[PDB]
């Protein structure tokens, strides 16, 4: 339990590290994308694990979701418009905020 939060909490960061970099960029190199994406599945499968406030647990799994699907239309795109960036952006802050909610 507490290695596979560690685990889960470490990989998040990585998501969002990558994340911010890709954020400073009109194009990033297909490797940095795919680096981002191999970890949110890496950070996907170990909160599901864990699962192996009941509230506050729904809320962020949902968001995770809603996150990872806007992450999959962005896969199909050479460029994403930077009102999809904006919304995964978004969603990705929530996830993160409701994740160290849970810590208190
Ligand atoms: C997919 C993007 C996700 C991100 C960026 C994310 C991020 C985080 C972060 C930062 C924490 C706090 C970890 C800490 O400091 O100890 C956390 C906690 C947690 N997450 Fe996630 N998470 C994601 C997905 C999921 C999913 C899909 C689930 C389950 C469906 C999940 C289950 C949990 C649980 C259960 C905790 C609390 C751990 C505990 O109390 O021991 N996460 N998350
Ligand atoms: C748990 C959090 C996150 C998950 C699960 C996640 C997941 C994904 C996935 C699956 C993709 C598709 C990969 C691709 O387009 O090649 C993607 C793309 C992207 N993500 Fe994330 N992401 C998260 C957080 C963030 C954060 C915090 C940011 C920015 C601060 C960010 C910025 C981006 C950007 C900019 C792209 C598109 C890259 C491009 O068009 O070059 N992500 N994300």
């Amino acid at each position: 339990s507490p290695e596979l939060r560690e685990k889960h909490r470490a990989l998040a960061e990585q998501v969002y590290a990558t994340g911010q970099e890709m954020l400073k960029n009109t194009s990033n190199s297909p490797e940095l994308r795919e680096k981002h994406r191999a970890l949110a599945e890496q950070v996907y499968a170990t909160g599901q694990e864990m699962l192996k406030s009941p509230e506050l647990r729904e809320k962020h799994r949902a968001l995770a979701e809603q996150v990872y699907a806007t992450g999959q239309e962005m896969l199909k795109n050479t460029s994403n418009s930077p009102e999809l960036r904006e919304k995964h952006r978004a969603l990705a802050e929530q996830v993160y905020a409701t994740g160290q909610e849970m810590l208190k």
